[PDB]
């Protein structure tokens, strides 16, 4: 039976010599936004409405952390200017707790800042990152460290893998991790070199995007990787929008559309390659659609 009826655990129904970068992975944008309950700033702010320990048990591997510096030892997790009521060490304690119950699965988090730092701090958002995170004897054995520029599933499963989208890093393991970090165009569907130029990375990441074309961006993007099998090249795919300080599109209006309309799409793909996709209310449904969790996962081939 289909990947996607046990979601908990899919990564483990597949070969683990797999290259992260193959694997058809379902992300979820903002992640950590399911702690917003103010309805004004929810209409724009809030992305998800399962918890972190929810989204792994729906099948999400791909974290999109974004982030702010509160001390120097702290780092928020933030839509923007919005706190969203946790510091990093939660999502780390429940991915921490995830991967131990499913050892067979492999989470990839990215990290950005996404504001600025509180007037107290001293040190840089990676330099806290590095030091009081990764590098921190608490989460000792919890991240990726190797250096293998693109890891297998079975050198990560059990573990978070570094996506780095905080500039320059002299942390040595993950994606963009190092002094180069990942060049993110604004707005734009672009493609880059990253790990030394060892990977391709495609990015479709336009946010601003009306409906229409948004829906058409990731279709474009959806496309190239159907009939792309190299391995060094890795799809990131946002089926995300910023919706805007008012209008009629709630994110979860948005979602209801663009995430139906893409999960039929890569359904009648059959199990063809289709990359990272990251989206708006990951594991929520809507009755009479199909789930485009549920399609990305069933989308590998075992």
């Amino acid at each position: 039976d289909s990947l996607s009826k046990s979601p908990e655990n899919w990564m483990s129904k597949l070969d683990d010599g797999k290259h992260l970068t193959e694997i058809n992975i379902p992300g979820s944008h903002d992640s950590g936004s399911f702690t917003l309950k103010d309805p004004v700033k929810s209409v724009w702010a809030k992305t998800q409405d399962k918890d972190y320990l929810t989204q792994m048990k729906s099948g999400v591997r791909f974290f999109d952390i974004r982030g702010r510096a509160s001390a120097d030892n702290m780092i928020s997790v933030h839509h923007g200017m919005v706190y969203l009521h946790h510091e990093l060490g939660k999502f780390l304690d429940d991915a921490k707790y995830y991967l131990s119950a499913y050892p067979n699965e492999t989470i990839v988090m990215s990290m950005k800042k996404d504001y600025d730092s509180d007037s107290k701090v001293t040190k840089t958002f990676e330099e806290i990152f590095r030091e009081y995170y990764y590098n921190n004897p608490q989460y000792q054995n919890l991240f990726y460290t190797g250096s293998n520029a693109n890891p297998t599933l079975k050198e990560t499963k059990g573990k978070i893998v570094l996506f780095n989208r905080m500039g320059g890093t002299y942390i040595k393991s993950g994606y963009g991790a190092d002094t180069s970090g990942i060049q993110w165009a604004d707005n734009a569907t672009f493609e880059t070199k990253i790990n030394n130029g060892s990977l391709n990375l495609k990015v479709q990441d336009e946010y601003k995007d009306y409906y229409d074309k948004k829906v058409e961006a990731v279709k474009n993007l959806l496309a190239k990787a159907k009939t792309d099998s190299n391995k060094d090249n890795v799809y990131v795919n946002f089926l995300s929008v910023a919706s805007g300080g008012s209008a009629f599109n709630s994110t979860s209006n948005y979602a209801s559309h663009i995430n139906p309309e893409i999960a039929k799409t890569i359904k009648a793909n059959g199990k063809a390659r289709t990359g990272w996709l990251i989206v708006d209310y990951a594991g929520y449904t809507w009755p009479g659609y199909d789930d485009i969790v549920s399609e990305i996962i069933d989308s590998n081939k075992l």
